[PDB]
């Protein structure tokens, strides 16, 4: 479970996705598994505008913060789960690190801001979907 408020938007994980995000989408992409839906009220998460590959994320797994190296946004291939089948996730970024399926939603964060949320795991590795080339979540 996890979500960014960034002004009157809502980002989740499209396979975590509740009834109320679909009846106000504004943007869903089910390869990058994100989905931005519409909100009343103003979110306060600064998205980060960077390069960075240095960060924090939560694990509620372990109810703990862990600073990682992660890759940058890549096309990578993902095991087959019960809510997408194997095929490659684009905008990813790996980690060596704890991560389980609750665990997507948990916040990756540098200096800059909000980096993305977590996506994949497994493998003592864990993923991140990429939200800093969404730059249109700050306008508007
Ligand atoms: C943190 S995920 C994880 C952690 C420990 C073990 C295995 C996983 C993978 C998993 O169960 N899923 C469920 C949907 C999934 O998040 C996914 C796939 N593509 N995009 N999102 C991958
Ligand atoms: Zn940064």
């Amino acid at each position: 479970s996890g979500a960014i408020y960034v002004g009157n938007y809502r980002v989740v994980n499209r396979h975590l996705a509740t009834h109320n995000d679909w009846a106000n989408l504004v943007w869903e992409d089910s390869s990058r598994d994100l989905l931005v839906s519409s909100t009343t009220a103003q979110g306060c998460d600064t998205i980060a505008r960077c390069d960075c590959q240095t960060g924090v994320y939560y694990c509620s797994s372990r109810r703990k913060h862990y600073p990682v190296s992660f890759s940058k946004p890549s096309l990578i291939f993902v095991e087959a789960s019960e809510y997408y089948p194997a095929r490659y996730q684009s905008h990813l970024m790996l980690a060596v690190g704890h991560s389980e399926p609750g665990d997507c939603g948990g916040i990756l964060r540098c200096q800059h801001g909000v980096v993305g949320i977590v996506s994949t795991g497994g493998n003592g590795l864990v993923g991140f979907a990429d939200v800093r080339d969404l730059l249109w979540l700050d306008e508007e």
